[PDB]
């Protein structure tokens, strides 16, 4: 869809289509106790990506896509304060 976006604890929005690009072999990272727990308990793969937090100021920000589930569910998170906060799906309301 295109009516949706991720609202990340700190930084600009992240739109649906960049997260999709994270779902490839190039971004595969090992899963770690640091990462946000998978909410159902299912096995998951993890994916690491970096971009400017805000395009107005300098600063790079690390983000993480976790894929789990039989019909593929996503969980998107952002590093800030040595913490992985999960970004929250929003609608352009």
């Amino acid at each position: 869809a295109a009516n949706l976006y991720y609202k990340c604890d700190v930084g600009d929005s992240v739109n649906l289509e960049e997260v999709l690009n994270m779902d490839c072999d190039a971004a595969l990272t090992e899963n770690r106790d640091e990462h946000p727990r998978i909410p159902t308990g299912e096995s998951h793969k993890s994916y690491f990506f970096t971009k400017r937090a805000c395009r107005d100021r300098l600063g790079l920000a690390c983000y993480l896509l976790q894929v789990y589930g039989y019909p593929k569910k996503y969980q998107f998170s952002q590093y800030s304060n040595m913490e992985w906060k999960v970004c929250s799906l929003q609608d352009i309301r």
